[PDB]
């Protein structure tokens, strides 16, 4: 199998670009012309599948052959959580990432895909610092903040990524005798939680997802952190994609111009019409999957 | 960047006056010659938001360019709690002051921006002492109200302001070893307590804003102790957007002269049709935002 | 009165050395002789204090005035909380330093003195990090942990040295928009939340204070990052008063040679009788005063 | 200091033993002639401890230099959890093990010692199999039950004997991603969980501790798979402590013969008149600490 730092060496490819997620040729085509670095194909967005309701599955495996045809940049797919001869199909396809999502429908209620006996490496949510830690202690080879999927509000993400970047941050100067308490709190591995506070970061690359819906919002995960960004139903649901697709990856190249970024924001279009992500029951929550 | 001084001296220019609400250049010109000294820009009046529903942003910066073109006073703009990249955008377009707004969806749970870090003046809500002496604190130029947006009643207003000047009232007389007990109980910096409490009122220019809907109400705020009035849905969703205007502007320079008041109110329109403050349930008041 | 940096000058010269309770001119002339930096003349020992109960009050002035003639080194004092005339007393008998003691029965329950109004360096109790920064808030000029005064068991004062040193540890790395948050939780100072973070420790010197009853304890609070030990019931009593001093001041300056700890040791006699401190009801915890 | 291999290799000549707790020379002279392989100084057995309450210490330094005097076997000590300072001196001493009991009252009540800074072994108490293997992740050379020390009943040290071994058992056939929820609901290190699974039984020695009062006691603890027994008050506390401690380590060597154990037991002499451990409140109950 791929040895852990080949799939921490795919996972770093991909830092300070936009992943843009598509479902027919002819908007994996648009993504790549944007200047994209990656797209990920699945048969509906986020926006979507909470619209249709149902059992999400597996994307068609007709689909994700005719988008590699179509493209340059790697394409990712995704699979449901635990279900772990739907990642070995992708894998057979050629796929060069699978992403374990929360969005799709949980098939196993207690434990995950066991990430290292395969070659493609994979990319997992995290709400917090204990999270973000057992995934990697799995095989995660990146993480993404859960956030909440189609909703268009950047509320959710910033609230993630500052949990997990904030703990982070408190893990500095504190001695070997706590740092094995903590480890306790979150219910983390000892040997991770002292390489993260050796390093003050995630040993792998971590992105933003969900809620990113302007380049506004963009170029605000990257302000705080971030690597990259995750853009679903933002783009292809906005009035007009071709043009909301420069923008924000544009937005990203840019998140520390002020001058600039006023310049992008002209001409954009009007945005997704997004749902207040506080009117979102918790049983109704994506965010809530991924235990 | 700009000196405190200056930008309470930006908000001090704009004592005794109206500020409406537009959101199209033809209605900035209404209000400029019905003797306004200022317009905020923004996509839709707090009325239609209630309405429409959804997620709300900061405006298309193609409209704040429009506007400012049009009108010769200052315009000022909308963004949402805690997005400092918004508020920069704001700023590079050319705006006097960015209103940091509870009615656009927040963007960040726990903090607001750090406003001591640009130059344009904010403007920030308030409910009480201790949310006026906190925001005062992070920089922020001027304070308003919190009131009950787009509801056209006058009582949430006025409940807000009795708070915010009953309280510091009280603070006359008292030793500082009381002082400091205040500043724990409304969990306020003690140094601005204390330079309250030496002048009988907030440091900075203080308006009122949510529920203004007739020359009566404008002039009821303006008696209780205000240094203007914030008016939005209101003058533009009334039977007669033009003569209200003129009615509102000139009931604030007469707030205190009974005979003239009474000629004002003749021959105005009816108000907006509103909706019962006590009618709306907790988790939809806007007021409860900006913790 | 005396500039903050003098009373901040008085309590450095401490460093390094052990204060020890006495009642009686025989007494404080034996601390002296065990090379002492201190001494801190009081109606009874804490052990004492507990058994009698009552009212407990400031000592006599004609025993402050006998035991100030006894001694060359500093003479310190106790008073109630809250009480400041009793404070006004010591400092014009010629004390160096007034103790606001939890031993003693306060005599205001809400506020302490006001110890910016003084000339003599003051020293207070302090459980956590909030407590130890409203007290520097206020004037004092040194801090000591509250421990369980009289017991002779050193669990308590490793917990409130733990608690203080602990969250201090966590202040580093930390950005501004969230030392501002802590703050609010711990109810301190903005000010000094900065100070301390920037500095890694309180910024007036710290001792160990309640359980200190042999030569090893000693040396443990010292190892812990203690500047010092406020040693009371300890020594006298126990069996041999005049061997257990010289041992508890040299156990001071070498707690990091275990071998030497091992020589001081032998040959001390038994210590105090103590009470194990979980078995004291809450009620009756001293811990519990000085909110 | 010294490799984990040479402290797990002072604890393995330990098996098939008895260890004897003693308070004077002429006890420890008594013990070595029964045959016992080790002694543990103390300064009164457990039994004493609960009658004479207050506060329990390290023994003087004097009696444990005259009992290793006094020996060939080699000699041990107790400390209080959390006092690292207590383990100094008695290493500096020259015992050849140090016992870090909950008999004596707790130091710290947070932490233990950072036993793999030191070179002498150490021995800790354990409850469940969590216990066990956090003990051994801060490097303790040996385990031995709680029990309920000095109240003479084999109930409580049998029921955690039936725990850590009973759950060693279960682990026995499970799978990977299964040994790793059960690190989570004990709460151990994943790495000693696989390696517990694997051997099946705790990777150090584990000795049998509180309430072994007579010979068939001390052989039945050896039938439920333990390597040896510690002994206290049941022995120096009965009618005729000479006899009692022939009997008991006679008993060890022949725990799986019937008819010897019966020739065993006639003319020992009546047991020490213990205390029912279903009597002793939950708040008094020593077996309660070590967390």
């Amino acid at each position: 199998h791929g040895t852990e730092l080949i799939k921490r060496g795919f996972a770093r490819m991909q830092k300070g670009g936009v992943i843009m997620d598509v479902t027919t040729p002819e908007q994996a085509r648009i993504a790549e012309e944007a200047g994209a670095v990656a797209v990920m194909a699945l048969q509906a967005v986020p926006a979507d599948i909470r619209k249709a309701g149902g059992v999400a599955r597996m994307a068609d495996p007709e689909i994700v052959q005719q988008i590699i045809e179509t493209v340059t940049i790697p394409v990712m797919a995704k699979a449901r959580i635990g279900h772990f001869v739907e990642a070995e199909i992708l894998e057979a396809l050629g796929v060069d990432m699978v992403d374990e999502s929360e969005v799709l429908t949980p098939a196993d209620p207690f434990y995950h895909i066991d990430k290292t006996q395969f070659t493609v490496p994979f990319v997992c949510g995290a709400r917090n610092l204990g999270e973000a830690l057992r995934r990697i202690n799995e095989g995660a080879a990146m993480i993404r903040t859960k956030g909440e999927a189609g909703t268009g509000d950047v509320s959710q993400a910033v609230k993630h990524m500052k949990q997990i970047q904030g703990e982070i941050r408190a893990l500095a100067g504190k001695t070997k005798e706590e740092l094995i308490m903590v480890a306790r709190e979150i219910e983390a591995p000892i040997e991770l939680v002292v390489e993260t506070a050796k390093m003050q970061r995630l040993p792998v690359v971590n992105f933003a997802a969900g809620g990113v819906a302007t380049p506004a919002d963009a170029a605000l995960m990257m302000r705080l952190g971030a690597d990259g960004v995750f853009v679903g139903s933002g783009i292809f649901k906005a009035e007009n994609p071709e043009k909301m697709a420069k923008a924000v990856v544009e937005a990203v190249n840019n998140y520390d111009n002020p001058v600039k970024l006023a310049e992008i924001s002209k001409g954009v279009g009007a945005g997704m019409k997004g749902i207040s992500a506080d009117m979102i029951p918790a049983q109704e929550a994506l965010q809530e999957r991924g235990w």
